[PDB]
């Protein structure tokens, strides 16, 4: 399920925020957006501790102790949130002046980049095979995202700093986060919301920053329709569904298992729908299957 949810979640995103950014006539403030999903991802942390914990009391007992006697790992995962704050946002603009597949393509960079952070800030070591399947799986995943080619203004180089800031944010924010989950005990869920609460504070405070004056003109929620709340469905589901791969595996295997994933979930569609593919995704696909086998092998 997490796995299935993750690809269907990552096909959708890009594709349907790159629409929501070209076809719009009244053209919608992405900072909000933004947001908007730390909100949406808040709320359905709190809803799953209530689950976890199991009881109204130790709910409650559980906020008391972790939220606001822990104030110190709120200061913490602000800094990842502040971090996730600028990534996220670069996803945005970034779609907003680049072709999906242009994007797609060059994300990719932030497998490498992820690698090395968890090397340098998880006190991990990597075989020099380990490091040769990493760059295959993102040369793999490279061919697998790649595809031919607005009535709006756009800005490619633009565009590509975005991805280039976003790329950083990624190795670092999600490596960071990773550190402080897997440094005690205490919940998933109760390190989402300690992070999410930050995300909302210093999301809300940047929109107010980029797009305050005019917000007040036009309004928050202006331009806003049903497909930009699909993406910010779609963002809020994929953060939270990124955080449970990172707790039961890590931010390298994250990698890993979204691009075998995205491999087996269009071979499927190949199959029962008569889905065409490209010699490109092919040849990806099976650079993506020999780094899995590679990475996974005895040092
Ligand atoms: N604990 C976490 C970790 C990441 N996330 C989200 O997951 C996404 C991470 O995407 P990448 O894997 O591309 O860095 C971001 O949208 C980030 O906000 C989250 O919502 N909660």
């Amino acid at each position: 399920y997490c796995l299935t949810v993750m690809t269907l979640v990552a096909a959708a995103y890009t594709v349907a925020l790159r629409y929501t950014r070209t076809t719009a006539e009244e053209l919608y403030f992405s900072t909000t957006a933004v947001c908007i999903t730390e909100v949406i991802k808040l709320l359905i942390s709190v809803g799953l501790l209530a689950k976890e914990t199991g009881s109204l009391g130790r709910f409650k007992a559980s906020l008391s102790e972790n939220v606001l006697g822990s104030p110190k790992e709120l200061a913490k995962l602000s800094v990842p949130s502040l971090v996730y704050a600028v990534q996220n946002n670069m996803a945005f603009l970034a779609l907003s002046n680049l072709d999906a597949a242009v994007y797609q393509v060059t994300y990719q960079l932030k497998i490498p980049c992820t690698a090395l952070c968890t090397v340098l800030m998880l006190n991990r070591t990597l075989s020099k095979l380990q490091w040769i399947s990493v760059f295959m799986l993102c040369g793999g995943v490279t061919l697998v995202q790649w595809k031919p080619a607005v009535v709006v203004a756009q800005n490619p180089l633009l565009g590509f700093g975005a991805i280039a800031i976003a790329v950083l944010c990624s190795g670092f924010a999600g490596v960071y986060f990773e550190k402080v989950l897997k440094s005690s005990d205490t919940s998933l869920w109760v390190r989402n919301i300690q992070m999410y609460l930050s995300g909302i504070v210093v999301t809300l405070a940047g929109t107010y920053l980029s797009d305050g004056a005019e917000i007040q003109e036009k309004g928050f929620f202006y331009g806003y329709t049903y497909y930009v709340w699909f993406v910010i469905f779609l963002a809020s589901v994929g953060g939270l569904y990124t955080s449970v791969v990172v707790k039961y595996t890590d931010n390298i295997m994250k990698g890993f298992s979204a691009a075998a994933a995205i491999v087996l979930s269009t071979i499927a569609s190949v199959l029962l729908f008569g889905l065409q593919i490209t010699l490109s995704f092919a040849l990806g696909a099976l650079l993506v299957c020999v780094s899995i086998y590679l990475y996974g092998l005895p040092r």
